[PDB]
């Protein structure tokens, strides 16, 4: 239910901070992504005068997965490993051959230090990868009509940001709430469960208060009892947090009058209430607590991991919605996984008898097992072909284009690495955590190195 | 015997490149380090006019371990984790308290991007950390007499480099070979074993040919049969390789006349023989092979890992001598490890009955188990104190000052991370690898994520 | 009166933005600096527990000049040239010898890219250089009691920033206005003169509105006629601008109700009124004008010049108060300047007759003018000694410790370079510019290269 | 004849180092550039399989000038000012409109820190800019056939480097010496003149010795007397210097046997003779002199200026061949320059009477000079049109496409800035300097700031 990377004693936590959207309030990711895609697509032709055709682009949710990286320079989308090696790549929607991948990058690795790459985990990655993919396909068709790959990417990023602060996005959903947000009673039960154990919960969102009030009201209030209000659930509600800068920057707080919505500058320490802007530094101080006593839970890293972890110090946990289907798919592939595990053991011992009757014809003899081993080279190619098919069968249980989110080839993917480094704890959704005792001591499993003995 | 991080099919390898010193030719690390320390210490007072006292400094091999990082700015030596968190630190030889560590670094993490840190794995790290430690202790005592911490560090690094190219080091050992180099017959048997399977071996060292000939002659020739010569063992012997630049730079090759030692510039493709300088790019080309068909084995990363792995492409393996005692010590601590593993299981179930009779007095009741649980808080503190002692007993099996080389706290150390990223394969010594069949297929174990099922 | 670096046609300017403090409102720099110094000194011992002695530190305004650079790493203060060469340096208050300067920096140049250097022009540079100087003198005396040079510098910078947002500074002056601010009637006459020609003036300060209203009221209102108000002078008054980020960042605007001081978020284009925060991008857009139609005048570069000039595009001018005494001092040294100019011409022709009767004894003859020229070597040393004294006399007309602000040795100083690159136009004070016709076309003089002919 | 940026006392100089090619030995730049262009063009289609058409590309020497910068990312060539502002730009060979330039760069400035720009002054800049220009014109025509702009640029740079070390270039010229090298007797007379005054001259080239001997023999020997040899002219001749790394790097020296050409490693201090490789650090030391006593003269900055000036310390001078025509053209435009200078003075006083009868109709009156001034607005437009034509006439005296090399618009160009910062002294050719007395004291003219008085 809850996965541990680093120890975190919930008994030592006095405040739990929650991202409002996608963390505290769940959204139908498929609909939400589709919506953002349509708006950004529309906005491209409306303010950037992109080719008419794009309005006709079909949105396929499975065209991308979470954790992908795009290099704005070459209009490519890559799935990297934990150390930045290219597992697979596409130029637009056209896959790049391993051969040509190496000719393109002069290496199997890439350097994310190079800003020409977009490697930040964001809540729109998927939509942005799908639109960008087909967006560079158009570009190729008639280079003279559309800007450059790096220009296109910057444009899409701009539209994606504008629409979020434009009001465009929030309005469409605030009027189709039942379609975009999925309510969950367990969430309010969990918050009450934790508050009941002395925990103080606060939320910080990049959304304005007016819109935040409407949303919390719709997704929390209904599950409350008579005489209860969602406002009593949170010690603080920081709006327009301006994450990630909120964590390591120094932007000032604005006290928000919950009624009229007007604000005043903050003088002195902050007190339970509604604010806008701010920074973790001042907030941790005013609360008179140590950063290791504060736990923040978000849905996306949304920033550079080293600066976030070094320049902040709050314990950080992650909610990874894609985990739902990832786990589900692995449980489904169990029987297939087993059939290849045994088809490997056979290829192993069968390949072992091959080197044996091999380290003879040229280690003790000089010719005698010539035909003896040849029967193994054919019997080994057979057990191999079986494995290729069994692998095809396994992939069918995952995204057909990009495979799993946490795996890149057989090792952990670049995204798996980000979760591991950024999060001490991660789960599918917020309630998975609230299900546990507010005084739980989370322990990580012993990693175990290659030269370690059981 | 041989530890795998990434798959490497020895059947696909046509050339194996070996570092001469510390990889192909083993040295008594204790004596070798002591020697380098004495020379560098002496050189400091001789050319830099450092205080007289240093000549009287006592060398303690256990004062440092491999994988440590020094920040020249503050005269500190730190043991980092895989993600750069400070596990323990010393200012000189004086340990820094966790408290003061955070006050000093404003975080538990550090950023190795910051050049004020020395984080390269080198063959003198240990000696350099010991001398530097006591060297900043002197500095403190009378700040006016010695340069700054960052000045001192640069000076030591200079002496360490000068002595290696000075002739100072090579001469002392070339005259006490039996004391500094440990000969191993298995090494020549292994090389012959691999050559016998079609493998071409070449060596590349940062040492001059004249000195190289003397060393190979002394450590390989004796184990050879009548009519055999060590020169027939190697396809190429690149001298003054100038590693790591040899891998990613473009420095030119100089053909070396094995007799008189004179050189001529290279025109055209290189051929079996003796060279000086060079670069992997030209060498891989002339040999008409793919970089993934070449495997280089070294004893130290000795450079920036990303540039080395990205800008080269040869398969790279590592020989980690410290692995000897590390493994040996873990096997010795096995019984202790078991006694704490059980003393944990008890603290676990005992701590579980604590939250149980806890999530009652404030979840179903309001007061009743007040004294009931208090007996557990005392019984839990006891089973805990036992664990502290059992841990003291365990540490006694490792370096008393810095603990294990591959572990930082309970997770992998910064050095473990370097091995993993830089090496596809690693072992205690070269012969461990030559012991295997030249046509072995090395496979890495499935890593397994926190949300994976067995 | 007004100095031109780059052409700027005031006829093309529709809006002039002014920094409120030090630009629109003049302050007694001596008193203001002294005040900031005392507060920061006091704050060091109050919150950082610095040694008691500092409270007893004497403030000498002439101990520093504008344009100096401090390297936090070594506790040094340097006067650099246009290309970053060290003209003179001090460790604390102790001058460093040219000899030792080179031994310290391994070069006569430094690299400001290196963040260990503080090279930003700020309104407290002088006070900060004086306090820091004596602050590292204390550090030396007893290294164990005070933090490191780089720690000290960061502490001072912190105190300097805290006191500015603390209220500490603004309060002391708001209560001694007649002592800190120097009122000038010409300023209001000039603003009216420009407004009269269609120019729109706006101010943007890093000060809160409440304090801004008090200040403008005190320094502008008195010079106004019956029925006139200072608020009618400005189209916009952006408060807590958060410069320099205001120029290139994206921070949001907050509409400020001039009455109660409360704010609301901005929706749509900004309109004449009072705001807080903001960014030049949105502001330039809403006003429907090109950035080259907007001119901003400040008193300090206060940021990185390339990012400010590249990422903004507004025309930028600078007010350099130190220019007053600099020019005044040069006019005073005129007669001395002339006496050395002639004492040079003599050393020139006299040195020319030296090479003449020199390129003979070894170009036509071989010995004959041996004693003939020796009379010149003594007569040349004399005319030289006279020049050394005449130079001593000249320096007496400038800061005794650091010489001129715009000159470093004989070439332009590092600060001269900053003005030139950042400002198209610069003057001693704001009114110098308002004195000109609002429709003036400012032209820069032809620079002229070494190989150009008159 | 010789232009001074910074003082340099030739009496204090004990060694003068000279680049062999383009500095000591003059080449017909037009032929040399054309040759390099043809070889690189040919090499592109030969090893990179570039489109057949390129072989048919016509080389126009005037298509580029020295000092241009290319941004590999967008396939553009720009002429920058001293502070990096774009004076004019071309995409391939197609000029970019000021309008579109700003839309492309989001600013009038660019940041050369960004490695996507090629801003190093090299001896092939011109040829490379011409070929690259037409090379991206082809790319546009059929994007699918040629690599990307940044790929193309890297390819051209590769061909340009390969051909120089290939032997291709050196061979063609060594066989048409009379066509590519221009011999000058004054050069040998000057060297003898300086040697005669105690100066030691050494040369360092990136060319092999064998080729160097042939060239010096052909360009110096003929002008020598009976019994004289060019080898007696130089104290040291460092071959394959590997500039610029030679200056700041640490590459080792190889002693070269002038006879057979074979080398041996250097042990101890270097002595008069022939070497290969090396570094300025060791060389300055062995000679037992201060870097400020050594003067190096080159033809191109060929590297990063700050690292070259900071990490070396030798006095550096520059030979700028383009200076010939630049000066010549300015002397020719003198009469035109004068006709516009007077046509400006008139537009000035005429524009002054305009603001006068302007600061009345709205400063004293309100309407009266309505038609009075209108006669000036037409009379001012006329004197302006005359100026536009007079400017057209002036440009005709310079490169029609890029204007002057040292001027960008009216201020100094980016290249002028490089010369100024890198060179203390610069001239058209080496003999211009040797013409002066070996004991000359070079002084730079007082720069003079905008607020300085004559």
């Amino acid at each position: 239910k809850v996965f541990v990377n680093r120890i975190i004693n919930m008994r030592k936590i006095k405040l739990i901070g929650l991202d409002m959207d996608h963390t505290l309030i769940r959204y139908n990711s498929k609909n939400f992504e589709s919506l953002v895609y349509d708006l950004v697509k529309e906005r491209l032709a409306e303010s950037f005068h992109y080719p008419e055709e794009i309005k006709k682009f079909k949105f396929n949710f499975d065209d991308a997965i979470r954790g992908l990286v795009i290099d704005s320079k070459n209009g490519n989308i890559l799935k990297l490993s934990r150390y930045g090696a290219i597992r697979l790549s596409y130029h637009g929607t056209k896959q790049i051959s391993f051969s040509d991948q190496k000719k393109i990058y002069r290496s199997i690795y890439v350097d994310l230090g190079d800003p020409n790459y977009m490697a930040i985990d964001t809540s729109f990655s998927i939509a942005f990868c799908i639109l960008y993919g087909q967006l560079v396909d158009l570009k190729d068709t008639n280079p003279d009509k559309m800007p450059s790959y790096q220009a296109i990417a910057q444009d899409v990023q701009y539209c994606v940001d504008k629409v979020h602060s434009d009001g465009t996005l929030k309005n469409i959903i605030i009027k189709n709430l039942k379609k975009y947000v999925i309510r969950e009673k367990e969430v309010v039960e969990g918050l009450k469960h934790f508050i009941r154990y002395g925990k103080k919960i606060f939320i910080l969102t990049n959304s304005e208060y007016s819109y935040s009030k409407l949303l919390l009201d719709y997704a929390l209030s209904p599950f409350l009892d008579k005489g209860e209000h969602w406002q009593g659930l949170f010690e603080f509600v920081i709006t327009l947090a301006n994450k990630p800068r909120f964590f390591y920057d120094n932007l000032r707080f604005l006290s928000v009058n919950p009624e009229n919505g007007t604000m005043t500058n903050v003088h002195g320490p902050i007190v339970p209430g509604v604010y806008q802007g701010g920074n973790a530094k001042k907030f941790t101080e005013d609360l008179g607590v140590g950063g290791d006593e504060i736990l923040y839970i978000g849905d996306h890293i949304y920033g550079d991991i080293l600066r976030l972890k070094k320049d902040c110090n709050w314990r950080t946990a992650l909610v990874v919605e894609e985990l739902g289907e990832e786990i589900a798919s692995q449980i489904r592939a169990l029987p297939i996984e087993k059939k290849i595990g045994e088809a490997m053991a056979i290829k192993k011992e069968l390949e072992q008898k091959y080197v044996d009757l091999c380290t003879r014809s040229i280690d003790e003899s000089s010719q005698q097992y010539d035909q003896e081993i040849h029967d193994l080279q054919l019997q080994i190619s057979t057990v191999d072909l079986q494995i290729s098919r069994l692998l095809q069968e396994q992939n069918s249980f995952y995204n057909p284009k990009w495979e799993r989110v946490f795996r890149a080839g057989a090792e952990e993917s670049y995204f798996a690495y980000q979760v591991d480094r950024f999060a001490c704890i991660y789960m599918e959704k917020l309630s998975d955590l609230l299900e546990h005792s507010p005084m739980t001591y989370f322990r990580a499993n012993r990693r175990l190195l290659a030269h370690d003995i059981d």
